[PDB]
RNA sequence: GAACGCCCCGCCGGCGGAUGCCUCGGCCCGGGCGGCGACGAAGAGCGCGGCGGAGCGCGAGACGCGGUGCGGACCCGCCCGCCCCGAGAAGCACCGACCCUCGAACGCAGCGCGCCCGGCGCCGCCGCCUCGGCGCCC
């Protein structure tokens, strides 16, 4: 034995797996082309 | 003397908000009811109307959207719109959805950043996968 410390074993890790889904509906949000962009500022500077 | 001041012989004006009458409000008693939340509550922030400050309401589907019933001429301003044996304004009741940030508040922080390309908080119960021990044995 190389290092005088005690680690935690490594053991198997498993990836989640729902057995429902948690938003079975994907539903819109704020951002899309046309709801981001609001209106221009019209002036003579501008 | 006049005038100022004071009294009222009377006639008018101010300033102030008492009195009287009125009341979509309080207070007391009795009867019901006893119905919130990780399926994100109570509360807070911000935003939403054609002209839109406050309060009510609503949530980027925002001063509301749909479905079933009922109702049957209006919609406080300016406009729009509706109008008829159904074509449908006000109003009402139940039901289905939408539901931004913070909050028990859940990737870390509170407004800035990550790991990973589905996602990514803590505790507990029951199962399951993978494992440690010079514990008791073989
Ligand atoms: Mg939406
Ligand atoms: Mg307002
Ligand atoms: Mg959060």
């Amino acid at each position: 034995r190389t290092n005088v410390h005690f680690f935690r074993p490594k053991t198997l890790v498993h990836k989640k797996a729902p057995l429902y889904p948690r938003n079975p509906i994907k539903k819109g949000s704020w951002d899309d082309p046309c709801d981001l962009l609001r209106y221009p500022i019209k002036t003579d500077e501008n």
